[PDB]
């Protein structure tokens, strides 16, 4: 799995892969790991089960409709809620969430994270993609959603559990 | 890795992938897993190091050499030295060969194989292409080089160290 | 175990394997793993214990009744209480239903799946079944009984804890 | 994998299942694992690799030549060279054999056995096949080959890996 | 530990061994691992811990008097409990349990399973007991408590973990 | 397995059980674990492979013939080449040898050992043995012969891998 | 550690950091990973231990000599060597070395292996470095040595056991 | 990660680095691990989860408006809570703290320590730090500001987990 | 262990503990982990067995004669005979020596480094030793023989393993 | 960590160390693990956890106030409700506590212990401590107080993990 | 298992015990674990089995013979042909020895240890044994045949491996 997200020129975007890997064989090649949430106002991705993930973004949004709709305050309470339950903290999986204010992480460790650039990369894939990201980003003029698409295509040519069936969701805030 | 091995109406195939994984990452997708041998008489592959397939595809030239291009009896010679050698015995690859007599299989424990209805299917992959192979050959009249072509696509598509890259050594004695 | 769902022609059907094994041992070579669910209008099956399904089987009969037989949602409404309930979690099964609508799949972990063109292949020897009936159904013109009769045969050639022992459910719609 | 031995009424016979399996797949299922020696007056079979029995059964013929086809003495001396020479050390694998004087087992550890009544049962399935072959060689008239026939059926039907596939060779002393 | 089912011409029956082991010691020879429940009109054993089979069968009894002494739903509620219930779940046994009307295993992961023709046999030495079994029943008019004696014998001189000391239980419907 | 050694009022005896255990399953009851060396004048016993014990004993009598009969130098010597020639050091085997003179044991290890008042006890049974000759001997002028009789007995009925087969030989020096 | 190679207008380089990790800990940062062969007309450099490679490296040097200085025939008796001696066998490194004619991959494994593009990155930092080195070949126009300086670099930044110390040496041919 | 504090001629800092890990891999480099707390009267660090700190930092406010800012029975107040809190248990973190009065150190386990001289050094780079700002202390008059700052430098260079990006709280009270 | 070595204004030094543990147990705490080696002219310091040591250091003197006394060259011939004897291989130790020219470190890998300004510092206490070390080398005028006696008694109070006896070998060049 | 504790002539005491070990590092080496309870009319001491044993001494006060200070049946009451509590089940350390009625040692498990002569020595270097507080017990007139100083010296010159600073509270009630 | 040495007052002397433990079980009591070297000028003891003592201090006394009975230097040859024969580093041991010159240890490791003030304590009971004799030898005049007695004893009552069965080997030399 591999999931990417850019921020350039008034525009986020968040993309992934459709690989879903059993052991060493591929269970479902068109998955779709990136979704819109909070009225489209906010774009997340994530690495792990699709039901883990469900669970955490429906809560998500609504430590968004407590807090209106701020990003970092309300990862910061579903991180805090995801470590001290005893039933999200058996939930396993990486999730990227982001919006017009700033792009950050969010773990089961109850990590709240905001990379460099606002540039993140997660997943088996990751750490390929960001060194791809990276290299785009600060000698091309590239627009966001060409270098998570292209970063994305070179994650899959390396991780074996990543391919390049893709799924995108762009903001656009100027 | 996968390799595939189909003989049909006078017509005897080798097929096998590209992907070369390093872990988790692939480091080369244009692998040539097939060649030819014994003045093109021969059609073979091999699944493991590049090196310890050459080493062992020259010896097994010279084991027909000795026996006149005599498939098997060379065959339980190569499987004779490669157990018994304390140079050999640490090669770790699967062989595939066949030529116009019969189709069979060689391994580092000295077992030599012929599959029914000399049908190899090896690799990481092999037992997803037995699987298509097999039901493509008994439910239709498509020839030894359509079903090792479309059965190698569909084990890449499964097996996450296969992929799409192909070569292929067709053999016609009719 | 295995089981496989085909779709073709207005007809959908859902089979599998009778294998129940003990360690290495086979405990019960006739288990019926297939069975019909609201008024014989869906069809459905099951990996795993035999009493998980019949219970996942006959509340997923109620979310019916509350859906007016809408496969999708109430199968949401399974997945959701799955997950959920202290005693349903600790139910362990993969479920496989489908009728005249779609072919879906159902899992502990909450996830809800419908797979490419509804071909479904789950339990151990599934992704054998899965590499069969994806060759048969694109180079063949054999109705989905056939395709998943004789790729459930061949996943009992295969796979060890699949044998041959047969059960169908055909539902026609056209 | 499953081999059995019977002796009775001048008779002795040795039967094997054909099944070679890798993982939880079946790689396969025509394999020859009975086979006969020492001018077809030894009958032999083996669990195991299939050329590591090829390198035990050829030296065990020669041990027979150094003490003119007696059994025992060269089973002890075959038993000793395998736990002693460190190539033959590394081979992992059962061996039966028997002839007109008796049946007996050889094994990786030296240890050489003659069972009671010379009943052999050995593989993943021997203990199975060794329930039937008690039960009807006393409760019944069958010939020895009749007993290892219903009993390697037997144990093909409990056995996951293994398979009805057979092969025998009888040996008539009267 | 071995227990073995067995059902012929009106009569159906429940046998096993006394052998406790613990380690490589026996702890005790003259267990009692066969009793009778629902006013002596079901016979049942179980292998593991005798507490433990106690509690399951004392709950087998209260599903039968909900069901009114149907064995088949009171099993599957009994396995249903068993697999949800934390405290349930800790217990660790292979129970066997039989009526007038069918013999069938359960178990600790929730599985209710009829063997084919109502022969059970568990425990360390059951596939022992069911090759011998199977042999028997085919091949002898033997009455089934004739079987599960003869049976149990085999597989106590094969097995370790199991002795020859038995307890029996038959029950006579015609 | 167990083996015992016993000496009193001129007399002293070997004693061991027949059972040849391959992972939980009887391999064969009625092994001969014990023998008479040197012109009869030695009786001696071996918990192992029986080729091992075999080799062992032979190579013991030329440690003899050198020595003279002498059995303390000859059990050193015989230790001595056992942990020395790698073809020996791979045999793993128990040995128990006693004359006249008096008892001892012998090992792989090159450890020889005369246990107090020379009651030898060895194989997995051999502590439970040693339990009870220890018990005998002090509290009853039973004969060495009906102490080692009793006491494997005892340790059969403890350990799992000891059997009441029984193989004697005693020497009687007064 | 990182390793990176890329060729581009008649030029190619090999790229090294210096970081030296035991444990959690850095012992070392400066190490030269990168080096000249053969007369100064090979480059080449290594993962692993320092002196592993120095071995590596002359034997290598050894093998183009007898070749006439041919990288792929020399390659390939250095990994058939390096597998085969049992001296050769306990080193553990991963070698990367280039000419004018092409860059490779050698592995303890035998594996020869040409990166697709002639693009090598090993280390555990590789796969970082050719997602970075795949975005610069393919979007810009810099020359081999700026991208494998950038590529390095941004490795050193993602790995935590790599530094951005660098060792370069380029070799021209056009 | 490494965070030190030091205390000297009226003054206290605290220091720590911006490395976060994740794996092998570097997830952010600017973390900003110290902060001020209590109207800027106190200054704090912390080695975990963003939000884990956060969370016991604001508790850590209110502990000390219970008892008017006293540093150290406000810290047994949230170590007390700490491990009591079945939320707070689930934790994960290793807090510093100090003000003008003292510095002490706080855990998960509810442990409350003053280091000697008030000199703290925790994370994965702790003890690399301790060491560095120990020699300093004791042979040069650099302002506590100094050392910090030149230790925390040296863990970086030492532990992998730690990086040179640095974040500092200065409190002065003479 | 620990081991230093600094070198400053025409001096250079070796120090290392005296502590020998074995287990949690300390076995001799006033061991003599340096020495002088051909004419006084070099020191050394082994981290290691005693023994094993005295072998290399034996051989280092000869390595010298047949160089002449040079220090590099003569270390590298020193682990070129470490790695490759299959005597030498099995000995494990960490050296440590220096002289007027410049002070480098060996090891049974065959590597021979000279750390940044020949700073070594090993053993188990080693980084501890390096942070202390460093932090005197750039913040005081001390000399060499204070840094090295210093930073060893910083890493007796951190390591475990590492005791507060001294032993040390300076040499003045100018 | 070692402690100790002495009964002699009206006097007791208890005497430990304040090493506290991370891994192969030293955390603190002036931990306090010797105390005052009850109206310092108890002293104890803990090894393991500074918070586990302030817990547990402050619930033994409680179990003293109930019990009216009977140390012995304060004991069993915290080592009943140790066991039992689900929260305190998870503390992990070793209480030493002692009166001028007796003293006696508390564990996890909830074993209460009274050592011969009300000689405690627990932790990693208690056994040592225990022999050398032994020989003078026995030996010599020392004061308690004497024994318990020069008996825990002499546990830290041997046990790595305990340190020469000591704390000790005597009691004298002559 | 314990060995303890002690040398005072012209005196020195080696004493350990006869306990020879297979698992949880005493296999020997009167194990002789000291004995007499190179004509009764040396006494030595060891921990492990018997036989390999037996050939490490045969080839001990030939390197006594080789450098004229000098201990150290026989002991570092001895040391150094134990960790290079790869026959010598199988053995499992540890020596003690000494002489009229002084007292070391000896390891396979290669170690060659002398402790302080020359006593000795190994086994598993050693450090039990060191603690009782470092307090005597302080705090008496005791002779050395005395804190050796003593010690052993003492190490035995709380060994479970070590017994009060004793041997003992004097040596003055005044």
């Amino acid at each position: 799995t591999t999931i990417v997200s850019v921020r350039r020129n008034g525009h986020v975007v968040i993309a992934g892969d459709g690989q879903a890997t059993l052991g060493n064989t591929v269970m479902k090649g068109n998955v779709k790991k990136v979704r819109r949430l909070y009225n489209d106002k906010v774009i997340a991705g994530f690495a792990g089960g699709t039901a883990d993930a469900f669970t955490l973004f429906e809560l998500f949004e609504r430590k968004l409709e407590m807090h209106q709709g701020h990003l970092v305050k309300a990862a910061v309470e579903l991180a805090k809620d995801w470590r001290t339950d005893r039933m999200l903290r058996k939930l396993e999986a990486l999730l990227a969430v982001a919006d017009e204010t700033a792009s950050l992480i969010i773990t089961g460790n109850g990590d709240v994270v905001q990379p460099e650039n606002d540039l993140i990369a997660i997943g088996s894939g990751g750490p390929y993609a960001q060194a791809a990201a990276r290299a785009l980003l600060e000698n091309t003029e590239l627009s966001a959603r060409e270098i998570a698409e292209k970063a994305l295509d070179i994650a899959g040519d390396i991780c074996i559990y990543t391919n390049h069936f893709h799924t995108i969701e762009e903001l656009s805030y100027k």
